[PDB]
DNA sequence: TGCCAGAGAATGTCGGGGAGCCGAGGAGAGATAGCT
C-alpha cells in the first residue's frame, strides 16, 4: 500500500544513497532524500586496483 | 604514477638613507628724510 524503498548505488569509492516513500497502485510518491558519500582516492588507485 | 608541496619567475610596493632643493633669520649696502 505504502511502500520505503532504499536504493543504494555502491561505487569503486563512493556510495549513493536514496530513500523513498511510494504509493504504486495510485501513482502517487514523494522523495523522502538522497545522498552521496565519497571515499577520497586519487586516481592513481583507481587506475591501479 | 598522478598529484602535492614548494621552488621558480614577473610584478608592484615600501622602508630608508643619501641628493638636491629650498624657506628663513640675519648681515653688507645703500637711497633717503630728519636733522643741523
Amino acid at each position: 500500500m505504502i511502500k520505503n524503498i532504499l536504493g543504494l548505488a555502491l561505487g569503486t569509492n563512493s556510495i549513493g544513497w536514496a530513500l523513498v516513500k511510494q504509493d504504486f497502485e495510485n501513482k502517487q510518491g514523494e522523495i523522502l532524500g538522497m545522498g552521496s558519500r565519497i571515499i577520497p582516492m586519487s586516481q592513481d588507485i583507481l587506475g591501479d586496483f
